[PDB]
């Protein structure tokens, strides 16, 4: 249940999400492409889903990948801004869930983003504590897939 | 090209876009207002949004609300990329594709200018501001 998952976002979890987002969300282009390139490097089997972006190995040089990455960061911004209201958080999460369901992305494969997030966070000196906080937010989307 | 349309956004236009967007402060409210106004003045567009269900339900419609909030973040995206044409262009093309796939022409996309003008007016931002936003919408139209 996406609603029970949303209930898992307690005061402490929300604070950690906001605190870490202040840092990694300051450079959407840089960290966005970082997340994607890490995903493709650690989970090569997912590259096939991104046909439209072309040669993703080009990283920042790929205009389509850069546009995709920046936009992805605004989806996370959206989630963070909706933390105060689970009813709004849920309806935006379901909007993005549909975007992935049509792409044939399961909850299991969507969860493959946890590795990249943990690595990107770790590079900014944010440990497991924060990685786990983000895993709970990702869990809300997974509940809708 | 899209780059030409983006590169021709002047300092004064960007200033008006940012100042008016500052007042982007209520994405849920203004996002839904934008959509409901589009449906009220251009009833012929309702058919394109069948995935959202009964859009006459307004704020109560969770799908419409989710769509509206997300639409405002697309605009947030554009506004944040104003000073770097290369980045603005790649995000604009990303969203252009989303509309090209739905068969939305450049002319049809321009129908949003009416609703934007009205929403701006509700906050007392006049024609100068509506004109500035029409120029930003024109950047997207250059990709359609
Ligand atoms: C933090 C988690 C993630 C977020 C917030 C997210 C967000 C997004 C957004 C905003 C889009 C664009 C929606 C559209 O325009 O249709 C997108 C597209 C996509 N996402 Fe994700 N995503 C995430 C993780 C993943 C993962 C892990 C996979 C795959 C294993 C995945 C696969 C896709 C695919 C295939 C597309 C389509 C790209 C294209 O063809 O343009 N996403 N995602
Ligand atoms: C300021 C102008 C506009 C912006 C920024 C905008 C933004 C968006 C965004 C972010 C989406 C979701 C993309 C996706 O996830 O695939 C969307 C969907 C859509 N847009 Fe727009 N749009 C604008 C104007 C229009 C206009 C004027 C029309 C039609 C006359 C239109 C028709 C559509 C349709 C049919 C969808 C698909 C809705 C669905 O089935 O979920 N858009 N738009």
């Amino acid at each position: 249940s996406v609603y029970d998952a949303a209930a898992q976002l307690t005061a402490d979890v929300k604070k950690d999400l906001r605190d870490s987002w202040k840092v990694i969300g300051s450079d959407k282009k840089g960290n966005g492409v970082a997340l994607m390139t890490t995903l493709f490097a650690d989970n090569q089997e997912t590259i096939g889903y991104f046909k439209r972006l072309g040669d993703v190995s080009q990283g920042m040089a790929n205009d389509k990948l850069r546009g995709h990455s920046i936009t992805l960061m605004y989806a996370l911004q959206n989630f963070i801004d909706q933390l105060d209201n689970p009813d709004d958080l849920v309806c935006v999460v379901e909007k993005f869930a549909v975007a992935h369901i049509t792409r044939k992305i399961s909850a299991a494969e969507f969860g493959k983003i946890n590795g990249p997030i943990k690595k990107v966070l770790a590079s900014k000196n944010f440990g497991d504590k924060y990685a786990n906080a983000w895993a709970k937010l990702v869990a809300v989307v997974q509940a809708a897939l």
